[PDB]
RNA sequence: ACGUUCCCGGGCCUUGUACACACCGCCCGUCACACCAUGGGAGUUGAUUGCACCAGAAGUGGAUAGCUUAACCUUCGGGAAGGC
């Protein structure tokens, strides 16, 4: 919509189905890595603090602990690099956007599951 | 050449000594040059620890947003218990 019909146009085709979500739930994303010849898949398990929907240009950040020190990753929806999405855990969030949970760290990182 | 007061040496009695190769003795303290152990010393670097907090893995215990329910009860709808 945003953009010029003729763009829509070229968007349309790079659009690929996936699994909607919403935010602050726990997901594993599928990430293609190359390590040279060979090719090999990496699950990459977080809660979304954010998420922008932008048509084809949507992408979601996911965050997650690593040996005591946080990791977020700005994943891109339509990306052909994200072979699959789902969504181990479902939550329910106030806002959109969790930029509180940066500075959260442990007990108080966690999100209430949705029903 | 009165005389023993003195310079020197020698005889005896007593006295004090930290001296005994014996006063031509023994022996004290600073300064100078080395080497040793140590005290204070702006600090530098370790070990162990008092107290006040943050923290909340697995485990057990109270309770239930909720989910799956073999033993017994069932009016076969379910109840009882139990697990997550």
């Amino acid at each position: 919509s945003n953009k010029h019909l003729l763009v829509q146009a070229v968007e349309n085709a790079q659009i690929i189905e996936r699994p909607s979500f919403g935010p602050g739930d726990t997901v594993v994303v599928q990430v293609k890595v190359r390590e040279g010849e060979r090719e090999r898949l990496q699950a990459f398990e977080g809660i979304v603090i954010a998420k922008r929907n932008r048509g084809l240009n949507s992408a979601f950040t996911v965050r997650k602990i690593s040996s005591g020190v946080g990791v977020e990753r700005a994943f891109q929806l339509h990306s052909p690099i994200i072979e699959s999405i789902e969504v181990k855990r479902r939550g329910a969030v106030r806002r959109a956007k969790l930029y509180y949970l940066r500075e959260r760290s442990g007990k108080s990182a966690r999100i209430r599951e949705k029903l």
